[PDB]
């Protein structure tokens, strides 16, 4: 599996390899189709592919698949969710691997755990949402039954304070900020988590749009994504969205052998793909 990585045991955090594919000349598929095929988020695909058309990637163009990544600076235990890059990292007890799955969101810094998990979850809408639907004339049960029309999809992991990691019955959404729901995954991905994550697993939410590492061979890398709150205009350069380097990131990026032109280009581009600094 391209998104299951053996974990390095020497302190390395750079894992994986990028791919590049060619879009057929006769292509009719939107970007979401490629993102799903490669288990990527839509925003990650946009970041890695400047000017790509989400409606219809240009036939005969090339598409970068950003499967190389730096592991976030956290414990290598349980589930880590980094909303700024729309990724969920799972460090299973049963293996020495990390599985990296794309998510959609609708929590920034919080440590919790999986309290329970359910095949075929029921959805209990908010009193708010019901008020809105009822005025619109839309029927909304107090309890939406499990099944194919349930917006949590076919599996859920509950994590406390109301929240869940769940599926979706929609055709898009993973790698996007939406309204409603907590963390959503594509069908096969949520099923995989449901089958493999025990109740009691640690869950930690972080917000780290920039990651950097000094690896054991002395090489240094940065990876820059758009910050969580980024709008279309900030994305495309009609507005700016500011990125500040945290001190852990500076521990790498301020080193004496770093090419600061690579840092500045990385910060401007926000490509989502690791770039070597030295």
């Amino acid at each position: 599996n391209a998104v299951t990585y053996p974990l390095p045991t020497d302190g390395s955090r750079l894992v994986g390899q990028n791919q590049v594919i060619t879009i057929p000349d006769d292509n009719k598929q939107p970007l979401e189709y490629f993102a799903a095929k490669y288990q990527m988020g839509l925003s990650n695909m946009l970041e890695a592919n400047p000017g790509v058309d989400t409606y219809l990637p240009k036939g005969g163009s090339v598409l970068n698949i950003p499967q190389q990544l730096i592991l976030p600076d956290t414990v290598h235990e349980g589930i880590i969710i980094n909303s700024a890059e729309m990724r969920l990292y799972y460090y299973p007890k049963g293996t020495n691997t990390v599985i990296v799955l794309p998510i959609g969101i609708g929590p920034i810094n919080w440590t919790t755990k999986v309290e329970r998990k359910k095949a075929g979850p029921t959805w209990t809408p908010t009193a708010k949402m019901h008020a809105e639907y009822a005025a619109a004339g839309n029927p909304l049960p107090a309890v939406v039954p499990a099944g194919p029309d349930n917006p949590m999809g076919l599996y859920a992991l509950y994590i406390g304070r109301l929240y869940a990691i769940h599926g979706t019955n929609a055709n898009f959404g993973i790698g996007l900020r939406v309204s409603h729901g907590c963390v959503r995954l594509r069908n096969d991905d949520i099923k995989f988590l449901f089958e493999n994550v025990p109740v009691g697993t640690r869950v930690q939410f972080i917000d780290e749009p920039v990651k950097a590492t000094t690896e054991p061979d002395g090489s240094r890398y940065i990876e820059v994504h758009n910050p969580l709150s980024t709008t279309e205009a900030q994305f495309q350069g009609g507005e700016i969205v500011p990125i500040t380097l945290t001190q852990p990131v500076q521990a790498v990026t301020s080193q004496s052998d770093v090419d600061q032109n690579v840092v500045e280009q990385a910060i401007q581009n926000r490509s989502g793909m690791p770039v070597r600094l030295n």
